[PDB]
């Protein structure tokens, strides 16, 4: 009948990410490297970025200075851009950031910073450097 299933057959964005610390300490600050693949460009169309995070603190500011809130709303400087996450908290920080488009594509990636496999001292490179 309408099943909320809107036809429209075009190429989804994908946006390369570079691989974000996996460990992240009170005071570090993570260099997330976007880039937003979409062929053509836009027209008129931004994107806006908000994310949640379950974790509860953090200060993640875009590479022009923008300190972005979660409970906010942001509009995207274009594809390329790069956000920067000082990570203030001792626990494991989840963020999951969605990347909203105009044409109503939602792009959410939900990052774990400050995981932990176990076996700290167990996985033995006992070598360290200065």
């Amino acid at each position: 009948m309408n099943d909320d299933v809107d036809i429209q057959q075009s190429y989804p964005f994908s946006i390369e990410t570079m691989p974000v610390p996996k460990k992240l300490k009170v005071g570090e600050t993570a260099e997330i490297r976007c880039q937003l693949h979409r062929d053509g460009r836009f027209e008129e169309t931004k994107y806006f970025i908000r994310y949640f995070q379950p974790d509860g603190a953090g200060t993640l500011k875009m590479s022009d200075g923008t300190v972005l809130l979660p409970n906010d709303l942001y509009p995207l400087p274009g594809e390329t851009f790069r956000l920067y996450y000082t990570s203030a908290s001792t626990d494991q920080q989840t963020v999951d950031v969605y990347f909203q488009d105009s044409f109503g594509q939602l792009q959410q990636l939900t990052f774990s910073f400050n995981n932990d496999s176990s076996k700290e001292e167990e996985l033995e490179h006992h070598h360290h450097h200065h």
